[PDB]
């Protein structure tokens, strides 16, 4: 699964 956790993640990339 994609990174969707954690509303204060700095990096993300996902949809």
């Amino acid at each position: 699964i994609c990174l969707k956790k954690w509303p204060w993640w700095p990096w993300r990339r996902c949809k």
